[PDB]
C-alpha cells in the first residue's frame, strides 16, 4: 500500500511506535479538515449490530468505534453477538475514517458534537450507555463529557474496556512494540495512509488535556493478563480508572479479551446494566 | 500519487511550505538508509552532457543534482548545450532519488563520499570544477569540502547559482511559495513519495551546522528578479556567498536563471574558468 504505512511498519521494527504517532499527527495536520459538526463529511449515522428484547425505558448500549488504523465498523461484531435479544447495541463511528477521503475534525470537540448528534438521533428517547475499547474507551468518556455539558444529555452510564488515561499510562510505553505489532496483526486489508493520519491525530487529540469528568457511572473492564513482560516492582501493569462504580476483570489481555474473551466482557456488562437499572 | 505528495500540495496552497519540509525530514528516517559510501543503492556514474574541444589540464564542469524532488538528470539539458564544444560537462546523480527504491543517506557525508567516489572515477586527472544551483548550490560546496578534506582531491573551483545559505536564508523563507507552486509547476510526472522525503532529509542537512570552507575559488551567480514581492528595507533579497573569487549577476530570477537564462550562467562560467586556468 502506502509509504505512511511502509514507514510505520519499520518504526514498529525498530521499536519506536510512538515516535511515528508523533509524525502522524503532524503530518494529519495538513489534511482537508471539518470546523463544525455540520461539516462532516460521513453519515455518522449508527449501525444496529443487537437487538434487544420486546418492550421499556431501558438504556441502549452504543459502542464508541475506537482509533485503530485497522479498524472500522467491525470492532464490535463479535462483542455485540452476546447482547442479541438482551439490548440493542448501536455502532458509531469516528469522524475520519470512511471512503475523495474523509475530512479530519479540527479538533477532538467538533468529532464529539458530531457523534453526539448522531447518538441522540438514534437512541430517541432511550437513555445511553456508551462503550469503548482502549483509545475508543478514552474517547467514550470524552463524548459521555460532551453530551453532559454540551448537549445537556449526560449518558447512563459509561464502559471502558481496558483504559489507560494519560497518568496511568507506564504499561502502554513499555509494551508499545507489542501494540503496534498488534495493529499490523490485526489487518483485514493494509492499513490505508488516510486512517494512519486519523489515528495520529486522534492518538494526539487524547494525549492533551481534558479536564472534564462526566457524571455518569462507570463499570472499568479489565484484561487478566498482561501484554508483555513486566516486573510487578514496577507497579500495576492493569488499566486504571479513577473512582469507577464497578470493576471487571475477564480473561484475556489487552487484545484477546475483546476477540476469543468478548463474551465474558458482555456478561460483565449485562450484570452491570442491570444493577444500575 | 501518493499522500506525501498530496499533503505538500496543501501545504504549499497553505502557505505552510516550510513546516512541511520538516515534517518531510521527520518521516524520512524512517526510510532505510546506507551508513557508508560501498553500501549506495544508485550507481552515481556522472552523465557526459556536452563534450568540450581535444586537448590538456583544463577543468571539466561537474553539475552537482539539487534536492528537488521533482529533479533528475535533466537539470542541466538546458544549460548544458551552452557548454557543447566549450567544456565537458558531467551531471552527477544525487543519492537516495533513483528507482525497489533507493536507500537514503544517513547523514551528508556519507552521500557525498559516494559522489565524491564516482566523480574522480569519472574525471580521470582533468581538474574538477563543481556547479550547483540553489539546494544543489550548497551541495556543491559541501562535496568541495568533502573531496578536498577526505579526498585529497580540491577542486579547481565551485560555481554557485544563487545560493542562499544559512544565515542569509530570509530571502528564500518569504518566497518559499513560489518554490513549493514552483515544484508542482515543474511536475514532469507526479514527484513520488520517496523522493520528496529524500528531498526532506537533505533540506535538513543542509540547514545543520557545516562550518569548513573550501580551499576552491568561488564564481557566484545572482538572479537579477526577485522571486516574489519584496520590501527594499528587508535588505538585499539576492542570494550571498562570504568572499567569492567573483560575482556575476545574469537575467532573469531564482528560478528562470536556469531556464531562459541559462546561455548568460554559461557565458559567466566560460570567461571565469579561462580567468582561473
Ligand atoms: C486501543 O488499543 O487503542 C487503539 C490505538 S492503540 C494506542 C497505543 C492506545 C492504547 C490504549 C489507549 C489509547 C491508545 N491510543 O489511541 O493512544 O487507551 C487505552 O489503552
Ligand atoms: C533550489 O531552489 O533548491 C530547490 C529546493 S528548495 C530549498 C528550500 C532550498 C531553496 C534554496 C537553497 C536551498 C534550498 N535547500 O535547503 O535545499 O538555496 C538556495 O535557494
Amino acid at each position: 500500500a502506502g509509504m505512511f504505512r511502509a514507514l510505520f511498519r519499520q518504526a514498529v521494527e525498530d521499536d519506536r511506535y510512538g515516535e511515528f504517532l508523533d509524525v502522524l499527527a503532524e503530518a494529519s495536520a495538513f489534511r482537508p479538515q471539518f470546523a463544525s459538526p455540520e461539516a462532516c463529511s460521513e453519515r455518522l449515522d449508527p449501525v444496529l449490530l443487537a437487538g434487544g428484547p420486546t418492550d421499556e425505558g431501558r438504556a441502549v448500549l452504543v459502542g464508541c468505534t475506537g482509533t485503530a488504523a485497522n479498524g472500522g465498523p467491525h470492532e464490535f461484531l463479535r462483542l455485540s453477538t452476546s447482547f442479541q435479544e438482551e439490548r440493542d447495541f448501536l455502532a458509531v463511528p469516528l469522524p475520519g475514517y470512511g471512503t475523495g477521503t474523509a475530512l479530519l475534525p479540527a479538533d477532538l470537540d467538533t468529532a464529539l458534537d458530531a457523534q453526539a448528534r448522531a447518538i441522540l438521533r438514534a437512541a430517541g428517547d432511550a437513555p445511553v450507555v456508551l462503550l469503548g475499547h482502549a483509545g475508543g474507551a478514552l474517547l467514550a468518556h470524552e463524548l459521555a463529557f460532551r453530551l453532559e455539558r454540551a448537549h445537556g444529555a449526560p449518558p447512563a452510564g459509561i464502559v471502558l474496556v481496558d483504559p489507560y488515561p494519560p497518568g496511568h499510562q507506564e504499561p502502554i510505553e513499555v509494551w508499545s512494540r507489542q501494540l503496534g505489532e498488534g495493529l499490523f496483526a490485526g489487518e483485514l486489508e493494509p492499513m490505508s495512509d488516510a486512517r494512519l493520519l486519523a489515528m495520529g491525530r486522534y492518538a494526539r487529540f487524547l494525549a492533551g488535556p481534558r479536564p472534564g469528568r462526566s457524571s455518569a457511572p462507570v463499570l472499568l473492564v479489565r484484561a487478566s493478563e498482561p501484554l508483555g513482560d513486566w516486573q510487578e516492582e514496577r507497579g500495576d501493569w492493569r488499566a486504571h480508572w479513577d473512582l469507577p462504580h464497578t470493576v471487571a476483570d475477564v480473561p484475556g489481555d489487552h487484545f484477546t479479551m475483546m476477540r476469543d474473551h468478548a463474551p465474558a466482557v458482555a456478561e460483565a456488562v449485562l450484570s452491570w446494566l442491570d444493577a444500575i437499572e
